[PDB]
């Protein structure tokens, strides 16, 4: 009706059943509801898989990747995505609570000016549709980042937007496994 | 300040993609591609996603409605030119529909496509929180939940290209200038 189906392995289209089973093993026995949602459109789930995979071998570090994604999730008001990336930052990257808390607030990162610049550059990209202006770009480059990193930030922003806008339109519920990190 | 690469200047990892692109566009490389060459993984993601986008649940005409609507709303002059040229030369789209898309004018000839363009804008302008009324109006016009998700996917791909071009202030190829 107005509500989106959150697919299980059993209900999912044939084209994506393998992706769901893979995802369930990778998350140790549950499927994040984002994945159950995107299963409604096999193409969009297939794209999310491949891009997520390319995302993990890009020119930013893992922590830097999380800076872009949490900053984007908070700016786009996506509760599911903020929860997902908080859990991944705590459980898989093991970055410290002060880093995570500043990212969840979009407040200055006091212990790492290079990260602080990236998050501010991320925010500028989002708010300006890439038109960040010479000063912001120069501050980004002056912090030790390259023109390649800048495009990888834009790429991270497009990936977040896919997940954040999809979850916002569906009002995707947060899995019980993710509720503590919400 | 951003390099727009040729086949010859580009990093080795992406030279094959650029050669393919040069053939696909009959002898030139869209500067968007030259720009993404700076970040090989991003060009690689663009190629794969672009091919997935072309086999999705929206029709070729519907895809261009989403993409042109997004380019115009995001103020990306390059993408508006690119998608106009593609709509005319490949798709041979109705001339009036394409002009209505570039000019943000109602699609009086096709209310379903007009609904699609409005849903795309609402998705962009509210970050997907369109409200129940807009979503229901989109579904009742004859689109599915799968269609809605492919629109969101359409929007994310447009933003990747739109925001990157906006950031580099990407110049329009001579071959695309007549469609600017």
């Amino acid at each position: 009706p107005t509500t989106f189906t959150i697919h299980t392995v059993e209900s999912a289209p044939a084209e994506v059943k393998e992706i769901l089973e893979t995802v369930e093993k990778d998350n140790n026995g549950y499927i994040p509801n984002l994945i159950g949602l995107l299963a409604n459109a096999p193409t969009v789930l297939e794209a999310y898989q491949i891009v997520s995979s390319i995302h993990r071998r890009n020119s930013l570090t893992p922590v830097e990747r999380e800076v872009v994604q949490i900053t984007a999730a908070v700016t786009n008001g996506c509760a599911f995505c903020v929860a997902g990336h908080t859990a991944f930052s705590i459980k898989q990257i093991q970055m410290n609570d002060d880093l995570i808390q500043a990212l969840r607030n979009r407040t200055p990162i006091e212990t790492d000016p290079k990260l602080d610049t990236l998050a501010k550059f991320t925010l500028a990209v989002i708010n300006t549709k890439g038109r960040v202006g010479d000063e912001a770009l120069s501050e980004f480059l002056e912090a030790g980042y390259t023109q390649q990193n800048a495009l990888d930030v834009v790429f991270g922003v497009s990936l977040a937007i896919l997940c954040n806008y999809a979850n916002n339109l569906a009002n995707t519920p947060i899995n019980p496994e993710l509720q503590p990190y919400a």
